[PDB]
């Protein structure tokens, strides 16, 4: 069992890209098993031209890695397709 607090941040040239990326990576869109989503606090918001992702999780180590791998894949694909 682990307790994790994660914050990821990155920046774009414009506010519109940050707003588009922040909306794209909503937890509702990510292929995390629905059971794992229940015990996960995941929020993404734009702050000017910057994107901020905040994760809070408590549970098994293996589920943390799954959650984070899914999130990073979603972020990377959102950047590739929308930005």
């Amino acid at each position: 069992k682990i307790r994790a607090k994660v914050e990821l941040t990155w920046e774009y040239e414009d506010e519109e890209t940050a707003k588009a990326i922040a909306n794209a990576v909503n937890v509702d869109n990510i292929s995390i098993p629905e059971k794992l989503k229940k015990s996960l606090n995941l929020i993404t918001f734009p702050d000017g031209a910057r994107v901020v992702t905040k994760v809070k999780y408590e549970g098994e180590i293996e589920s943390l890695v799954v959650a984070l791998d899914d999130l990073i894949f979603a972020i990377k694909v959102a950047e590739e397709v929308l930005w």
